[PDB]
């Protein structure tokens, strides 16, 4: 039920959209969160996704962390998608603004391959400091499953498409 996506490759599609609004209309099987190792959903996609669940995502995330400890950079966990999706795949991409190794971005994208279809943001772009053009490149070169990328910024969306 994804509509208005531009085809980039056989399995990668892209749209200028807010991933929260896209998730509510579609209610996909998997929505990807741009998470940190602590699952503290304060800003960016994480804060926007959590706010849409009335904080139910954060309460569930704190219980997960209390039992399992923090995730690894490049790692992921599957939790409830609440009112946005069946599941939320919380993926930790490297935060370049915190000195984390950009090489871990491919490892972060590999988590996508465990799911047939996903609605996702561009990993490590935004407040994480990675180059969004590099992030799209790693995505197309790593994900083999069907991924629908939601890019919030119109001017970034245009730049991404015109340079692909
Ligand atoms: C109220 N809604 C929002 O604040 C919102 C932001 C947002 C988003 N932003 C992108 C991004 C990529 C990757 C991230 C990220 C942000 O946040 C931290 C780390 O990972 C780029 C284009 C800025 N993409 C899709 N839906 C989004 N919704």
């Amino acid at each position: 039920s994804f509509s208005g996506y531009l085809k980039l490759t056989d399995n990668v599609y892209i749209k200028n959209a807010d991933i929260v609004e896209e998730a509510k209309k579609v209610k996909p099987t998997v929505v990807v969160n741009a998470a940190n190792v602590y699952l503290k959903h304060g800003g960016g996609v994480a804060g926007a996704l959590n706010k849409a669940t009335n904080n139910a995502m954060q309460v569930e995330s704190d219980d997960y962390i209390a039992t399992n400890g923090p995730l690894k950079v490049g790692g992921s966990c599957v939790l409830s998608g609440h009112n946005l999706a069946k599941h939320c795949l919380h993926v930790v991409g490297p935060n370049v603004n915190k000195g984390e190794d950009i090489q871990l971005l491919k490892s972060a994208y590999e988590n996508f391959n465990q799911h047939e279809v996903l609605l996702a943001p561009l990993l490590s772009a935004g407040i994480f400091g990675a180059d969004p053009i590099h992030s799209l490149r790693v995505c197309v070169d790593t994900v083999r499953t069907n991924v629908y990328l939601a890019v919030f910024d119109k001017n970034l969306y245009d730049k991404l498409v015109s340079s692909f």
